[PDB]
């Protein structure tokens, strides 16, 4: 399967740990990593590659110009501009009709095959519902969404890349931002929801288990489909630490955070400069 990550130099060490969690969870599947590289040093790219399977033979770094998204809002402090690179995925990857995009702050705990094998049809992508945003009464509607269209989290996305390449996603994004820039609160995540609403395949929350999913253990909707997708079917396949509290920081009380340090300690090569953040 083809996995996509996006990272700047600041997140190179975390990218490595996340990538290894993917390999660990798929002992008999070829994992081809495609990294949207917003400025990772040569040393950090070699370090990341050195810690992956085959010495990093299955990882390709794709240079992206962070300035491309300079005009887009950047209000969330823990997030850098690289968070918008995913919008040009159709321009960055030519060899894949389907890719599975993951944020850096994820820890894969179970096989992603069921998600990967999902047929997207003519939908733009497959994603899990964001309970945090869905319970933010009235927000969804601020960005033009209907009550029956569920707001998804942009941290785990099965992308119908073949469909994306038939359109100019960046232009559509810039136009959407121009229309909603004064109300959007979630940056790239708002854009994706706004552009693809009505053309989203919903995956079970086991593939994007965030703090709110954990706390959830009253549904915002009675819709049986909504309930089916938001009820996580155990075991958790993907832990996603969205928000300012990350597993690589101090006193992370988020569930499953200890697997991060456990993976970091299993790293083959750890540069002196990674000792701090890991
Ligand atoms: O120093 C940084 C900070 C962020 N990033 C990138 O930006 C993504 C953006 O942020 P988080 O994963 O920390 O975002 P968060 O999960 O808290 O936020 C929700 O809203 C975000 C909005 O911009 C993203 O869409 C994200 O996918 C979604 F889950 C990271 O995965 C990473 O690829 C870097 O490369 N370096
Ligand atoms: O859609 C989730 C949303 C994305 C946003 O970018 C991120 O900063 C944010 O964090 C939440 C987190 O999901 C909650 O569990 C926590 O209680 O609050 C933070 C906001 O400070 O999540
Ligand atoms: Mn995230």
């Amino acid at each position: 399967m083809d996995i996509v990550f996006a990272a700047d130099d600041n997140y190179a060490a975390y990218l490595c740990v996340a990538a290894k969690s993917v390999e660990a969870a798929h002992p008999d599947t070829e994992i081809r990593f495609h990294v949207l590289d917003a400025g990772i040093s040569e040393a950090n790219r070699a370090a990341v590659a050195a810690n992956l399977r085959g010495g990093g033979g299955n990882i390709r770094f794709i240079d992206v110009n962070p300035e491309d998204f300079a005009g887009f809002p950047l209000n969330i402090r823990h997030i850098s501009i690289t968070t918008y690179a995913r919008l040009k995925l159709g321009e960055y990857i030519a060899d894949c009709d389907k890719v599975l995009y993951l944020d850096i702050d994820v820890l894969v705990r179970d096989s992603l095959t069921p998600l990967w094998d999902t047929d997207l049809g003519d939908n733009w992508l497959g994603a899990s519902i964001d309970l945090f945003v869905e319970r933010q009464e009235g927000y969804k509607q601020k960005i033009g969404m209907a009550d029956g269209e569920y707001y998804f989290n942009a941290g785990v996305l099965l992308i119908n890349l073949k469909k994306w390449r038939r359109h100019d996603i960046f232009k559509m994004s810039s136009e959407w931002v121009e229309q909603y820039k004064d109300v959007m609160q979630y940056q790239d995540q708002d854009i994706l929801n706004g552009l693809f609403k009505g053309g989203v395949c919903y995956a079970n929350s086991r593939f994007n288990f965030m703090p709110t999913n954990y706390a959830f253990m009253a549904s915002r909707h009675t819709d049986p489909l909504y309930r089916d997708r938001t009820n996580t079917v155990m075991p958790v396949a993907v832990s996603h630490y969205c928000g300012p509290a990350k597993p690589w920081h101090r006193d992370c009380t988020a569930w499953g955070a200890e697997r991060f340090t456990e993976l970091a300690g299993s790293l083959t090569t750890v540069p002196e400069e990674w000792r701090g953040k890991l």
